[PDB]
């Protein structure tokens, strides 16, 4: 079952800080604190589910719209050669936080796949500008 | 860059090459990956052409993501998978290999971490399992 005490639910409730790049009625986009590349952004629904498998289908539309919007902005902000989108379901797919989240990771030609808040904030400003 | 109407997924959509399809509606096709990273590895594509996520119509993404969820669930049941990895690649630097929008749906097994084609008959046996799990 979905556990309302998970770290991303706490984030939604402003219980912990985040470095946000986009927010609306349905979603929050914010910097991964363990980025796989500079500008690595996560998108979450405000409505909680463990992952893709238990999400209400109607929840997925605003989520995927925002993933697209963020992919475009991240690419433009860092002049990335590519964007990798990932979404993990369960331990065997290396899911660690049990609240649905999509990864948007910028990619550079020839580069194969814990960061202080000030650096994530520098990176977020760039993404915000490119929206 | 211009969309390539001769890309192999556009050709699949127009019925110019065969596929092992597991699901289809007015907007999408789900079909077996012929070089799977795990047995049951399925691809979901829009029937409406775009190179990737970045140039897709936002409206197209709705039926795509619905079908990605539907397939993620069917694949996990059909293969009693421990997990499901969804991936979507944009551009060469993200290792996108066919320049038509596609989501990968990959079953994972606990503690189980190419250009080898899987014979069509084997993809079919895997398709049937997925088709029954929908």
């Amino acid at each position: 079952a979905y556990d309302n005490n998970n770290i991303f639910a706490k984030l939604i409730r402003n219980e912990i800080p985040s470095v946000r790049v986009y927010e609306d009625d349905d979603v929050i986009a914010f910097m991964d604190i363990m980025p796989q590349a500079p500008g690595h952004t996560l998108v979450i629904p405000k409505k909680g589910s463990r992952n893709l498998l238990d999400a209400d289908t109607e929840t997925l539309f605003p989520v995927i719209k925002a993933v697209q919007k963020i992919a475009k902005a991240v690419k433009k902000a860092f002049q990335a050669d590519g964007i990798t989108v990932m979404q993990f379901n369960e331990a065997a797919s290396q899911q660690t936080v049990y609240h649905l989240h999509f990864h948007i990771i910028p990619r550079m030609e020839g580069i194969e796949l814990i960061t202080p808040t000030e650096i994530l904030e520098e990176n977020a400003k760039k993404i915000r500008a490119a929206l």
